[PDB]
């Protein structure tokens, strides 16, 4: 199986994929996020954060006051299933979890939670 | 005297000036912000606030959770001299305050509050 995937993200804020396919045979599961342009993590970082559809927003507001030290995320969230780093231009992270977590027949999404990115900078996780 | 200024505020995160000098004569002054470029305002809003140069950052902090709706600023923060709301590409706002606010010996400064804007647009205000 292919485990892996890369995600881009930009100034513009925005990921270039609306969808992350995650084979059901594979064990584990590694998102690699990089940001192309030039802002720094503090003007325009993101993070990719895996929750259930319904958990989005609700983790997103719970980040805003956690601030950019604690990834923008509720530290201790058990919403959370998995998260990079917030990142700045020229940087990556990367982040690998077990798939068992993603239960069939749920609906799984990823986003952005730097404050008010989660607006442009969401999309769908498809078990294949 | 002239007591009224244009700010206009780009899709590069820029604010196109680095001042903004208020004559101490004029009772009220007056400050019109526009935003040229294409991005809209939940991609690349901005606007213009306001504060003593010490309060900037705590006043952007707190505007965090507001959100877009409350134009990224805490409702009834005091340490807020002006504002205008956030607009987005083609859009213009003004605001109209009291330069009694004004302390003179105090310093001043302008900025955007919306999220990561503020380390690449503020400026001085200088009392003449
Ligand atoms: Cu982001
Ligand atoms: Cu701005
Ligand atoms: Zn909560
Ligand atoms: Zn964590
Ligand atoms: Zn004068
Ligand atoms: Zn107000």
């Amino acid at each position: 199986a292919e485990c892996k995937v890369t995600v881009d993200s930009t100034d513009q804020m925005s990921f270039n994929t609306k969808d992350i396919a995650i084979d059901k045979s594979c064990k584990t599961f590694t998102v690699e996020l990089t940001h192309s342009g030039s802002l720094p993590k503090n003007v325009m970082g993101h993070n990719l954060v895996i929750s259930k559809e319904a958990d989005m927003q609700p983790i997103a507001t719970d980040g805003l006051s956690a601030g950019i030290d604690k990834q923008y995320l509720k530290d201790g969230d058990a919403r959370v299933i998995a998260h990079t780093k917030v990142i700045g231009a020229g940087e990556k992270d990367s982040v690998t979890f077990d798939v068992s977590k993603l239960a069939a027949g749920e609906k799984y999404g990823f986003f952005c939670s730097f404050p008010g990115h989660i607006s442009m900078m969401k999309g769908t996780v498809t078990l294949k």
